[PDB]
């Protein structure tokens, strides 16, 4: 119990953040999503057919090509909230940063344009809990903690804003260069899951939202902070933001203006400034600017929710800790 294993991450947009792991011996490249909402590990297959146009723009795996690779061949389909993939289960070596370890994943045949051919990644590991993991197959990170190379039971991430690092990903602590002061912990509702208690969602001074108490996803692999459609519609009304066609939006020019938004976990108040909620592309008063925060109903059991994603984890470097079961936060640097 000695070992820490970093990742490097892309961000792409400020919406996609994404680091590379290798499949097979000798190990074969993937940018992955390092995904808390979900618990499956794939990537996608060389039996893919290349009339999926996201087959022909992503790195496949050749299971031919890995000494170490382990037929299984069951099916499995994993449904998303942005989309659907199918595949077939496979095992092999897993190499994620300094550390190696046999996990089965999916290798997906079955990759729809919407929405991978908009994904620069090409798989997803799954960091949530087994209980979610689709074929109750055992996660990778349960698989690395089964090891007792991990100095602690936790993983970390940092999410930076826009060159730069993108993020990082710490298997086994975390990344003081990268957050301010220490962590303060929120336990987590129950096992299975990496979902906390919200006791508010305030617009200024004022508690608007989540009034009665609420549910937060912390979600790395989401790309906003979100909530139900209804209060949604509620945080954008007190804005003064409006849905344009697709999204809401603001004057570019008038973002600055616009309130504090707080999210009350575990007796702290977590404030994002406007700056830290509009995607300010321009300050223009000529241009429409777009708010990192979006509706998602997202079904049970896991929800209704929130979901905490990459604008929440910019703003707060993240700690998710297996041992205790709660999520630690601090302001990112
Ligand atoms: C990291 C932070 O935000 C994102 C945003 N994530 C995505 N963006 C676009 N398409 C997809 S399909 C899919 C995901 C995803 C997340 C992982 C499960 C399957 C990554
Ligand atoms: C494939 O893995 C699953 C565990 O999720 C197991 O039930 C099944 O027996 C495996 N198949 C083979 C051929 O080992």
């Amino acid at each position: 119990g000695n070992t820490t294993s970093s990742v490097i991450l892309t961000n792409y947009m400020d919406t996609q953040y994404y680091g590379e792991i290798g499949i097979g011996t000798p190990p074969q490249t993937f940018k992955v999503v390092f995904d808390t909402g979900s618990s499956n590990v794939w990537v996608p297959s060389s039996k893919c057919s290349r009339l999926y146009t996201a087959c022909v723009y992503h790195k496949l795996f050749d299971a031919s090509d890995s000494s170490s690779y382990k037929h299984n061949g069951t099916e499995l389909t994993l449904r998303y909230s942005t989309g659907t993939v199918s595949g077939f289960l496979s095992q092999d070596i897993i190499t994620v940063g300094g550390i190696t370890v046999t996990q089965m994943f999916g290798e997906v045949t079955e990759m729809p344009a919407l929405p991978f051919m908009l994904a620069e990644f090409d798989g997803v590991v799954g960091m949530g809990f087994i209980e979610q993991a689709i074929g109750r197959v055992t996660p990778i990170f349960d698989n690395i903690i089964s090891q007792g190379v991990l100095k602690e039971d936790v993983f970390s991430f940092y999410y930076n804003r826009d060159q730069s690092l993108g993020g990082q990903i710490v298997l086994g602590g975390s990344d003081p260069q990268h957050y301010e002061g220490n962590f303060h912990y929120i336990n987590l509702i129950k096992t299975g899951v990496w979902q906390i208690q919200m006791k508010g969602v305030s617009v200024g001074s004022s508690t608007l939202l989540c009034e009665d108490g609420c549910l937060a996803l912390v979600d790395t692999g989401a790309s906003y902070i979100s909530g139900s459609t209804s209060s949604i519609e509620k945080l954008m009304e007190a804005l003064g933001a409006k849905k344009r066609l697709f999204d809401y939006v603001v004057k570019c020019n008038e973002g600055p203006t616009l309130p504090d938004i707080s999210f009350h976990l575990g007796g702290k108040e977590y404030t994002l400034t406007s700056a830290d909620y509009v995607f300010q592309e321009s300050y223009s008063s000529k241009k429409l600017c777009t708010l990192a925060i979006h509706a998602m109903d997202i079904p049970p059991p896991t929800g209704p929710t929130w979901a905490l994603g990459a604008t929440f984890i910019r703003k707060f470097y993240t700690e998710f800790d297996r041992r205790n079961n709660r999520i630690g936060f601090a302001l990112a640097r």
